[PDB]
């Protein structure tokens, strides 16, 4: 067994303290172990991001514009969590594909069947005005050309919608597939537990203060760095059993999930953080139909 | 006579302490009083910007990419000033129009007859590499659509060329001609002495630290503000005779120019700042053929 003792898990990209040369043979290795693991991945990352906005007093009364939301099965849990907490939020879910019918029949959530473009963003902004907007993007076309195209759309989402905070899908193109240096919004690179086995994807979390917009250039050397750091995280780290983690499941991703869940607010009062986490996790797994 | 006593002139936009409702009748008023006043305007603003980079140790060894440089008569003075100072700089002047022949025959300055586009910027960056780039843009197509188009090109100049500092042409579109909110690079809004009588134009001066790029949104309300502040500066301020300004010329623009010229470095040592300024001004006017 691959046992280890850790204080805390890597929460953000910069925390990764090591790197490994990427082995193309890892692509042939099992990417997932849990059913609906993709929804789980999304649900934790988005509960984490949103509970933070709550902490900063910017969630209540906002409209959450989720682009690339279908099927969005896990969004029903998020919606319920904050609704039962008393937070007022309107959800506007937009995708060209169809949403999980469990999202229908709620006055607070609007489902839109449209692939967004810069023009469409302009009209929703006019229609959402003067409400405060929180943006979540999970759009997917892939080629480095597809990526750049997605990243270029997400930057336009921010400039047109002018959100108070944003969660964006972020995976650096692979160095050996570089095309050109590009800019991405400045934010925290939140690492994702339950991401596919060798995924280099994270979520770019940002809060907008003032009327400024800070971007950051991404170069090929940066692309090499992402690859080695994420390859070390995936191959080595995520494969560890954290023995000093007293929890029903000691695998790294559960240790990592625990740290995200401990930040979530609840109505029920608990004697320990472990009590809360076990509860939220149980709750989350039952909702998602994960054994 | 319109006399007044001032401590210092308004150097940047934010310093303007008042505003006036714009009178469309001012457009019918004499825009210039000095021959080659446009070159004078450009020469001071660019000497000021560049002497600053010198102060920060970022001028020497750089290539100054000037886009929108023709005829560029005044660029010959700038070139000579820093060359005679011992600063090593290559000048790359690019415009589709023709440059003043006084710029030919200098190994340190390259004249390019090309209207730049995003593609061309990419090739010059590849060819200029690995040299440090300082960008100066003075491109002009006008309509608010022309403006946005120019501003959109200038932002691409920065992202592709990735300069260490930039001077950009900046004039906000008029509120009654608003089309849409847009982003501009973050920088100091340097005010321009000898600008046309009712010009709302300034130069956006920026120094790039780290690999970050900070932008700032410009809205219609911002556009209203620019108009009233610049209208107050032009109609009232620039029309003042600064009596406590002991200088051969006490008009505001000369008082304003003095403050810019006092920042310029010289080989000759002078007993007073007035001695230096008189010298540089005399020198500048003789070069430009301004009485
Ligand atoms: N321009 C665009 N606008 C909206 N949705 C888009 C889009 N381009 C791609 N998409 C959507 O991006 C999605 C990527 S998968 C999204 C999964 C979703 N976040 C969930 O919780 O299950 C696809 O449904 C695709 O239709
Ligand atoms: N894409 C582009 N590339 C280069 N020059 C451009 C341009 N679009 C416009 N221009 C130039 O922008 C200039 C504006 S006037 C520039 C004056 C110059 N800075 C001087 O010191 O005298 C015109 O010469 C025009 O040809
Ligand atoms: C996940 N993943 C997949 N294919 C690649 N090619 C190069 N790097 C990678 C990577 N990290
Ligand atoms: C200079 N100038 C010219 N035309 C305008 N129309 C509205 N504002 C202006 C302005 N400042």
């Amino acid at each position: 067994m691959d046992v280890v003792s850790l204080d805390k898990p890597f929460m953000y990209f910069e925390e990764i303290d090591n790197e490994l040369d990427y082995e193309p043979e890892s692509a042939n290795e099992v990417a997932k172990k849990l059913p609906y693991q993709g929804q789980l991945k999304l649900l934790l990352g988005e509960l984490f991001f949103l509970s933070k906005l709550q902490r900063h007093g910017i969630l209540d009364g906002a409209t959450v514009v989720y682009i690339g939301s279908a099927p969005g099965t896990h969004i029903r849990y998020l919606r319920d969590h904050f609704y039962n907490l008393g937070v007022i939020i309107k959800w506007m879910l937009i995708d060209g594909r169809h949403h999980d019918p469990i999202l229908n029949g709620l006055r607070d959530v609007t489902l839109v069947t449209r692939f967004v473009d810069e023009e469409y963003l302009r009209s929703i902004k006019k229609q959402l005005h003067p409400s405060k907007i929180i943006l979540i993007s999970d759009v997917r076309s892939p080629s480095t050309a597809d990526l750049l195209s997605n990243y270029a759309l997400q930057n336009v989402m921010i400039s047109i919608l002018n959100p108070v905070a944003s969660s964006l899908k972020w995976r650096c193109p692979f160095p050996d597939q570089w095309i050109k240096d590009f800019y991405i919004p400045h934010g925290n690179k939140m690492l994702q537990p339950f991401a596919p086995s060798y995924s280099a994807e994270m979520r770019l979390l940002s809060i907008y203060t003032g009327e400024n917009m800070r971007l950051t250039r991404v170069t090929k050397s940066d692309a090499v760095n992402y690859e080695k750091k994420m390859y070390y995280l995936n191959k080595i780290v995520r494969n560890k059993v954290v023995v000093n983690f007293d929890y029903p499941n000691q695998e790294y991703d559960y240790f990592h999930m625990y740290f995200m869940l401990r930040t979530v607010y609840c109505n029920k009062t608990f004697p320990t953080t472990k009590a809360k986490v076990l509860f939220l996790q149980q709750s989350i797994f039952r909702f998602l139909n994960i054994p």
